[PDB]
């Protein structure tokens, strides 16, 4: 279920990942290069003026490839490319050394395959890396749409 | 699932409902009067300059009363105070005449008890009322928070 993750490439090297989630193509703003997909490379991205993120509207023909997301993040273990991610005290952590070059933009999933966060970075805390992420909290309740 | 709904009252009449959802107390802006709850009545509400809605930050001691919400709205039937609400073609509808005075601000729930919309109003379509609602779509993906 990684029809929603696309490599970003600069000088023929993977610098990071773009992710189809909800109705957006999301990519960390610091990740240099262009997305390894014709359709996505053409898009105009809007860079957040607060957060290390840029997003473009998903092409409607690729909506079925987008992953679902959720703000529901109960404490416990989550999934990513390199194995288990612990969520505890409002922080995602991994074993130090589980990380690899090019992890910026990789999503973290629950067992239903919903994206709960996107990895931007990390910092060492002893035998663990604390991931720097973007995530969705209860405050997404403010982004309402009127229907009817 | 009614610990999160509070009457709004003006000159001794219920004009509508306020709803605890996510981390917000939500109320339609058109509903006059004050919430029948001391804690909520004291709060400062921010009125949306586009939508018929105002919201205040939930008091932390009442967070356990807030309903969960979701943007996931598959087609079919949902729950509200007056019975079944059909969701179909992006519109919530009810039997004409299911509505009662003071329905502004009532939530619509799925069977897991998550709020999928808040009722603002309605218009007639034959033997049905098409509800005017606020709801959460996939575009809530843009309201990210950095953690770590």
């Amino acid at each position: 279920e990684n029809d929603c993750i696309f490599e970003v490439r600069h000088e023929g090297k993977v610098t990071g990942y773009a992710c189809l989630v909800g109705d957006k193509v999301m990519k960390p703003a610091h990740v240099k290069g262009t997305i390894d997909n014709a359709d996505l490379a053409k898009l105009a991205f809007k860079r957040s003026s607060k957060y290390d993120l840029e997003c473009a509207q998903i092409p409607v023909h690729m909506k079925s490839d987008a992953s679902k997301f959720t703000h529901e993040k109960p404490e416990g273990y989550y999934n990513w490319h390199h194995g288990a991610v612990q969520y505890s005290g409002g922080r995602f952590t991994i074993p130090t050394g589980a990380g690899k070059p090019g992890d910026s933009g990789r999503p973290i999933f629950d067992n239903k395959g919903r994206v709960v966060a996107i990895v931007l970075g990390g910092a060492n805390e002893g035998t663990r890396t604390a991931l720097s992420v973007v995530t969705w909290n209860k405050d997404i309740v403010t982004k309402i749409t009127p229907e009817g």
